[PDB]
């Protein structure tokens, strides 16, 4: 049976399966009333945990998303803010994992959001430019300043999180409770494979993104570029050309294939792929994009295709997929 | 002979050996006046302990105490203020010991009692949820923010109470001076076998609670349930049942050999119960509850019984009871 | 050589080699003005150590002190202010080294003294209901609080002092710079014998209060009790029966004695009482004590005895007082 | 290729590999229009690392510094400011490296400068009247406090240096990330030597100051001393007697021969200078001074010098130096 809150990692804290993100939408593509509506139906729907970053959107992410909290006055007891921290300024010492740009970039982006402080907030990359233990003692010395409740890691290699614990247990620091990382159909290996490593050596929860690819799985790439779709946005030539790609292509194949499996169980691809990324019980919170409501809803919906993926659907799904990593 | 003050387990803070909680009369069953007025009886006394807990009366109880403190201009350094933390609110992050709440529940209760800290601010009970580490931590966080001067556990078992001090040692944090336990006539136990190999070994101290096993020594309920009286009240229904329990008859059976050893003795059986609970230095303090001024007077008078409790007078009442545990 | 100015101790606080002291006088056997005016006096003089505590004329020595440094308007900078901190009020929980006291009095001295900090909070005497490493936490809280820079002891045992280290060392938490120790001529044993050790192994300094044993050593109660004098001051006789005691008088036959090598010297003899405080380079400082300004220029002026405290002079003392201590 | 921004040793912190000085000039020899100019040259320039202390013209370099960069209205994010403590006052408790002007001296600093913290506080030398453990914990309590977000040493032997580490890892505390040393033509031992093991062992980097030899290599000094040059202002005896010493004409002999290879480059000899200065990757910045618009624009066209330092050129100038010290 799904339990709809669970523990991030082996954290206190206690998130709900689904979250809401900001990136591209918030202060961006969405108007701050759209942005309104839609995290005030997550919110309304369980919904705790939000996700957002300094970079988005050049910070106007923050400012649309503490705007929402303090207009709907929310008790911020009630709610999971996270965000993350590396791209802050097209100045040298703005960008980065040093203490210096962790307490100033956390302090704007505080002030962004009209908070004291967020419940994690998360290094967005690794920094090959900061030691290890310069960056988990500046992660410690924010939350000792009350600014974060915890903090964690995004896009890290399993080794590199190790070396956060090995680095807070050698000088009695504050450890990582978790990992945000990417997964989905088409991106597998690291939270099937290594994350649960992390879990049961060092207690690191998974917080995942993109289950959609960005919007990929949800077919609507089948024929083109739809206008409007993200891929269209100025700025995303990237996901363009990956959907246009010899393997963008190959994606969209295998999504035909499952969509006869969608309309077998009753719901939407974009519903059985949010459900599957939710199967197991080693992701404890999958973080949602949504440029507008019937999305939102839908992929909230997922929640009921979760009793429908037996171990023949999922062995089905992985037929099709092709690409389940060893363990 | 009897020392009125009296250290709260090894720790230096001194307490009255009567201490007077607030759980179902402040800002519940009495008036704002009458807990007034109580307080006031008791600190005149000598009392200088007074408890509370974020979700007694949804706070309403912290904020009468609070209320009554500025009142009535008594110097904050000549009192023993604490609070317990777990249940504050219905929200999913809002109850619990994780570091998140640990911080919002006593920022939260500090603001309601009109104080810049709690002398100590208690676990209300295990949180199954929650890491000891992390809960240890955030309480040591509190107490180096200066929002409380100590910490404690209640209801923990004293291997858990254990795994704090293992916690606190390993990461030097700092450890806890105290356990809140219930201890009455009727559950003996925990206080009288376990509490005490805590204290020999990590200094704990015990601090009880419902002396009277919540009015049910008193004889109150020696034939059926007294109107006014709290297993009449709105909410205690599983009050009412414990004392129409079979169990429940039996122990008021017991009470009525009890009373016989009070008259002898010059006292009411509430005074017995209450020194009895002190006749033993293991007890650092007892936790007292009154929904009026004649209880009150009642039950500090007790101090003047505890000369009286001879060897032979405990014996008498063990046999009574036939509940004496095993060391 | 005479240096002025020396470290506390093996700590990097300089101060000057006299010191001036708030006891008795300052809030109370003197007027504010008076006080003024030997604050000035000795600040003029290079003094930079004044010291006082909570308990002297019940909180009014550090008002007064306070205003003196408000109304000259001396850098603080310049200045090394300490207080001692152990009874601070009639309430059990006002009084002794717990935490809970520690802050709370330290908070209010420095609330009366109209400072953000003191140079150096001290234990005014040992608790013996306060576990060490209780104490040493919260004197490591209040410094890291910026409430005060150093922290020392007063009155404690060589061996106590050695506790607060080895927990200092196990914790990781601050050690203790300084001991304030009675020293002179009738009182030796501590400071020539136990002092020196603890200097060696712990760095700790030596600061020596009650140079005169009080204004005895001034030879003035020769003939009697002085109108006027400290022993003739209400809450003091203790003092006068001290003096009038069978030890009492037996000191003053010695003082005699002593009064024919200060002539000898071209000195008083509290010169020669105080220059011989500072004759060995174990003593940091020397606090004075003064009612008026003859007494505390006439004392200022004992660094001009030093340069003529030979071995000869100095066993020539030993010979009088017959209390040189086995090292 | 030359690297413009580069890592301040193995932290985290990045800066240009030239910076801009504050010593003589602000405050003090230049108007605060032309400090203004200066520091925006520098800026728009791509300079983000300005260096000054509490000594340099008795605080109003500081309040220069401060001036300009509230008035410039830069990010603060955008830059990496530095300053030094040792010398803050003519009392005694003024100077030094003790925990007591640690802080008073950095508060007094950031009060000046308009800011809430440095990037770096640096020791401006060494104290031998305090203690290592003394010294490394008021640095780290100043970090922790939110004034400074690295801390480094200045004029420090590479044993004290590692002193500093030694004590940083026994009591877990925060080791120093910079020295900040002397190096030019006519002073190499220690960086070049030195420095270059301390960054291997222990991570510290080099932040070397005056380049030009307070101006002596510019060679302007190669007959007489020029009105208005550094050497003949008011308090800077020493530095006129250096240039007039034997050893001092002795360096301008080289400076003749070094100047035909300038010419050769088609560079300036102060160009030449700081290039040289750069040329290896053991130093991660160089603090230039400059009086005027012209010497700084001069100095910073060094970074086009670099390219040309050939091995063979290195090698023709540490024949004329004659001063290659040995590894
Ligand atoms: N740590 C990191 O580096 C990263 C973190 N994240 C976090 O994860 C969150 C979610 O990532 P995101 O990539 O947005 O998620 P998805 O992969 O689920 O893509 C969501 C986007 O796909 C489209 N879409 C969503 N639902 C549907 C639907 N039912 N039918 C059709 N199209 C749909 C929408 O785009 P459109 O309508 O414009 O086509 C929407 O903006 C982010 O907001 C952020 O908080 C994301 C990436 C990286
Ligand atoms: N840590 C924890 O989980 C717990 C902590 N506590 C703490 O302990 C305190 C005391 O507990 P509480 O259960 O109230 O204590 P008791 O068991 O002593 O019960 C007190 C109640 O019994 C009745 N009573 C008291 N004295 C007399 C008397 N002389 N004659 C007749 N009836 C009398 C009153 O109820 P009425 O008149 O309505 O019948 C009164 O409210 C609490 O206020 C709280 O601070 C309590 C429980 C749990
Ligand atoms: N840590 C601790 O427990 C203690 C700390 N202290 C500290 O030490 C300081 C000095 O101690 P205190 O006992 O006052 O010092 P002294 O022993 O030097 O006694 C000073 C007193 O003696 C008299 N006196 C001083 N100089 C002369 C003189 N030249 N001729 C004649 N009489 C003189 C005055 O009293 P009068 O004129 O009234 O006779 C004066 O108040 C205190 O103020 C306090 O700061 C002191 C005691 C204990
Ligand atoms: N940590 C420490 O103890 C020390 C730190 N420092 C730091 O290093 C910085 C730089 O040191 P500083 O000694 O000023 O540097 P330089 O050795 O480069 O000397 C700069 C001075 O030389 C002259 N000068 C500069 N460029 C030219 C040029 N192109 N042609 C002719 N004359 C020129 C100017 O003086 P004028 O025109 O008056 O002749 C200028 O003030 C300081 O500002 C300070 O921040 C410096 C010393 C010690
Ligand atoms: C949550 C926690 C504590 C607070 C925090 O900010 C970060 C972490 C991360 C790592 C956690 C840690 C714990 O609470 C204790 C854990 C969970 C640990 C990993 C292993 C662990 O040491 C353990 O398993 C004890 O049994
Ligand atoms: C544009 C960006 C920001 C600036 C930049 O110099 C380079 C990149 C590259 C990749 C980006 C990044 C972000 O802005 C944050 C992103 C987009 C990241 C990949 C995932 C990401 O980490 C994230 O957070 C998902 O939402
Ligand atoms: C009060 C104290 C210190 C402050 C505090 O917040 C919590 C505790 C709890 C555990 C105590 C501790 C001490 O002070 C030292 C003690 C009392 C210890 C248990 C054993 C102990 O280690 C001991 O016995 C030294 O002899
Ligand atoms: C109602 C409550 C709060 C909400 C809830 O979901 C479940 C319970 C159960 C048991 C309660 C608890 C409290 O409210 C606090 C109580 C009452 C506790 C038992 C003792 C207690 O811990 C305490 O503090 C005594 O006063
Ligand atoms: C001043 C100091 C540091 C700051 C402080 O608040 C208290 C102390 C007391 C004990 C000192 C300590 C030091 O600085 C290092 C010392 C001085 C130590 C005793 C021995 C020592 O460990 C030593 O000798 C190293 O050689
Ligand atoms: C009166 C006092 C305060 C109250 C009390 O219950 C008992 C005493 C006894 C001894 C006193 C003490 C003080 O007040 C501080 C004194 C006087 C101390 C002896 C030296 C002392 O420690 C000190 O500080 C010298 O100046
Ligand atoms: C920057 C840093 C961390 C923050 C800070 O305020 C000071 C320092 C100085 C010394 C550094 C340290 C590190 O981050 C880890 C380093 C860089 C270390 C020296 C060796 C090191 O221990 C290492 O090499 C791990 O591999
Ligand atoms: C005058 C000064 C300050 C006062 C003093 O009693 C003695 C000196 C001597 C040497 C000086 C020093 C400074 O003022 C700072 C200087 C000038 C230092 C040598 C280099 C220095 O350390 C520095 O910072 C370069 O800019």
């Amino acid at each position: 049976m799904l339990q709809f809150y669970r523990n991030l990692g082996k954290s206190g804290l206690r998130v709900s399966c689904l979250g809401l993100g900001t990136w591209v939408t918030f202060g961006g593509q969405i108007t701050d009333e759209m942005a309104e509506h839609l995290m005030t139906l997550a919110y309304d729907n369980g919904i705790n945990l939000f996700d957002t970053a300094e970079v988005y959107a050049a910070g106007k992410a923050e400012v649309v998303l503490g705007n929402i909290i303090k207009k709907k006055g929310w008790r911020r007891s009630s709610l999971v803010i996270t965000t993350k921290i590396f791209w802050g300024g097209k100045a040298e010492t703005e960008r980065g994992l040093s203490r210096k740009h962790i307490i100033e970039g956390l302090k704007a982006s505080l002030e962004r959001l009209q908070l004291e402080y967020v419940d994690v907030v998360f290094a967005n990359r690794p920094d090959p430019n900061t030691p290890m233990e310069e960056t988990v003692r500046a992660m410690t010395h924010v939350i000792n300043q009350g600014m974060a409740m915890y903090w964690g890691t995004s896009r890290w290699s399993s080794m590199e999180i190790m070396e956060a614990y090995s680095v807070a247990r050698q000088f009695n620091l504050i450890p990582p409770i978790c990992e945000q990382a990417e997964y989905h159909m088409f991106q597998r290996e690291k939270v099937e494979v290594q994350l649960p490593e992390l879990f049961h050596k060092i207690g690191v929860g998974a917080m995942t993104w993109s289950p959609l690819a960005c919007g990929i799985v949800s077919g609507k790439y089948d024929s083109g570029i739809p206008p409007y779709s993200r891929a269209s946005l100025k700025g995303y030539q990237w996901l363009k050309d990956k959907i246009l790609s010899e393997e963008g292509r190959r994606q969209q194949a295998k999504l035909k294939e499952l969509q006869a499996i969608a309309e077998r169980l009753g719901c939407t691809l974009p519903q059985l792929a949010i459900a599957w990324c939710l199967r197991n019980e080693g992701v404890s919170s999958v973080l949602l994009g949504a440029s507008n409501a019937e999305q939102l809803m839908e992929n909230i919906g997922a929640i009921q295709v979760l009793p429908k993926l037996s171990s023949s659907i999922v062995h089905e799904i992985d037929s099709i997929l092709g690409n389940k990593p060893y363990s």
